[PDB]
């Protein structure tokens, strides 16, 4: 984890990181033309970088962004805004979340859409906003799908009032209805896609709203590529930006690997035991190599006795309780595992891969769960 | 996570924050202070800085160290190496863990102390050294108690030899042997203990050393307060500086506390469910608090419809998925809860606790597996 930077930029290099998250420019760029291709330009894209860029590095990923002319960006918190202004992206920036109304003043100066899903927010926002002389484009959020997160329930006639009071409020402008699936299924996705376009008919009909004006949003990554139908005015994509997507979807490329060093391949006698509480006892005379990557830099406890690494292309496995710092790996089969050896935890090496499913086995969630995770605890490094 | 930091230092604030981890200066120096005083000034006092300050921000204890003049601080990567350098101190700076050559090389500029625990990493050690025109002080993990982690296996006479080839490098320079425990147990480490002396013994008659030029150091935090016999010339002590350790010892201070911000309270009715496949749902009519954090911050996937937060010093459950950025809690029997509300994560609010044993019970590990990750996802805020 760098302890100095700037706006999501390191000075670390891979030969003085302990760790390090390396991320593919190019199987950015050709997520990203991929996915414009099957938008076709009858939707458009927003590009989610939210958990900065799902741990890929906000300050890194931008200037892909720029590049493939994308007109909207979506993020959750307000130094991921301030990156994205500072690259000098000037399209539309969206919050994919509700702010608290602190965090949302401090956001003002980024000329951000904020998002909406209560009456009583919406009333407290339009006060701030007010005080400092500003008109604020907001999303309304409406609950079409059911995640209970962030929307405003319009299957009720409570919602529907709420939502009309939300239109109520001098210094918002109302400028997009949104929803989110709440369950990668094509049925249930559809399900939700019928609900909010009832709702957002209706709100539009009997809240006087002009059409035009809207920008109406439902689709995240597995939508857009499983249910065209659901691609409405814009998309918002996360996953597949990064190559987490549909495994079936082939055509979008893994822009993440997880890596670290072999410090030092070390003799112990069978007999000996491994890490705290002693967990693996060694059933004959090994050679355990010494890896500088532990639990503080995300690679998770769970993977104690479980997790599998890749050296020179070996499939290679973890013995003993991971450490804070460092992770002990069995390479008694594998005399060709030195000292300065790379490793990889998540990706691929030389014909031998550690699979999205093999982690989120152990883990017991999702992979997202851990790399977000594993970009904030390590410096990022933009390779191709 | 802030996306520009100097030197473990950010511009953010409460107010601006999504989540935060809240450290207590005057719980650190409490803690230093009652370390210094229980070791009565017959043991030196290392104070392990590892993982950022174990989450809590090396860049901002260190004044506290220097303040206190602890003489001695370990750290695991050269950022820390190169902060604790930064913020005046000048004493002894020690690895704790092997360094992979390169990083090693990096490091020569901080004047660290490296760990040794091979012949073959000493001579490739040694050849850095030289090529630089270094001395390098090293000091010599043993493997007395077993961890077979970074230590030489001093049990064998291949491990004996290992051990003098390492002390007849010509540009290292043997300050210190040390070994660590294995197991938080008061006779595993007597047991220890026992072969730490023989085997440090043995080595410094057959390598001809002056003991007195040597400092022997085993103790962690456990050791150093269970079995102070085990404290030799000087200590390795971590979690007591941060108030986690040994459960009675209740004169160590909690250094941390982990805070999110309510962003709003919602009203959903009955039978709707909650976040991502609907894995709760709403048996009566409700009032759901959107609480801004989310596994990206480190408030990992495993504490769906598990984790309880405090909100005005209410216990309040954790509904539905944990999303990458949001937190679902219901607020029905709790009507004081308002948008702005202060949450806490993992520490105390107004006669609540969220416990450490609560938190590792639903984790399946130590709390420090999540606590250095949650140090490293959000910004650190001195108070106290």
């Amino acid at each position: 984890p760098p302890l100095s930077m700037d706006n999501g930029t390191n000075a670390l290099t891979v030969q003085n990181s302990n760790a390090w998250v390396e991320v593919s420019a190019s199987a950015l760029q050709h997520n990203i033309r991929t996915l414009q291709a099957e938008l076709a330009g009858k939707s458009r894209l927003c590009a989610v970088l939210k958990a900065d860029a799902y741990g890929h590095g906000i300050g890194l990923v931008m200037p892909s962004i720029i590049a493939q002319g994308v007109p909207c960006v979506a993020v959750a918190s307000n130094e991921e805004a301030r990156v994205v202004r500072a690259s000098g992206f000037t399209g539309q920036l969206v919050r994919v979340r509700l702010a608290s109304l602190s965090e949302l003043e401090d956001a003002l100066q980024y000329d951000m859409e904020e998002l909406v899903g209560s009456a009583e927010f919406a009333r407290q926002v339009d006060a701030i906003a007010a005080r400092h002389g500003k008109t604020l484009r907001i999303h309304m959020a409406l609950n079409s799908s059911g995640m209970s997160r962030n929307g405003v329930e319009m299957a009720t006639w409570s919602g529907r009032g709420e939502a009309l009071q939300i239109t109520d409020q001098k210094h918002l402008k109302l400028v997009a209805l949104m929803t989110h699936f709440a369950v990668e299924d094509k049925d249930d996705v559809r399900k939700g896609l019928a609900a909010f376009n009832e709702q957002t008919d209706w709100l539009i009909k009997h809240a006087k709203l002009d059409r035009s004006k809207l920008t109406l949003h439902a689709a995240n990554s597995f939508a857009t590529l499983e249910v065209p139908e659901a691609r409405l005015d814009m998309v918002r994509t996360g996953g597949a930006l990064f190559g987490d997507t549909v495994p079936a979807r082939t055509e979008y490329q893994r822009a993440m690997q997880f890596k670290s060093h072999v410090a030092a391949v070390h003799s112990y006698p069978a007999g000996n035991t491994v890490g705290y509480d002693r967990t693996f006892t060694l059933a004959r005379d090994s050679r355990l190599a010494n890896i500088t990557v532990g639990y503080s830099d995300g690679y998770r406890r769970v993977f104690t006795n479980k997790g599998h690494v890749l050296i020179n292309g070996h499939r290679i496995p973890v013995v003993g309780k991971v450490s804070m710092n460092t992770l002990m790996v069995d390479v008694t089969d594998f005399p060709d595992v030195k000292g300065g050896n790379e490793v990889v935890l998540f990706g691929k090496q030389a014909g031998g891969e550690i699979t999205q499913a093999e982690m989120e086995e152990i883990n017991g969630a999702l992979l997202a769960d851990l790399y977000t995770v594993w970009g904030s605890s390590n410096p990022k490094i933009l390779v191709d």
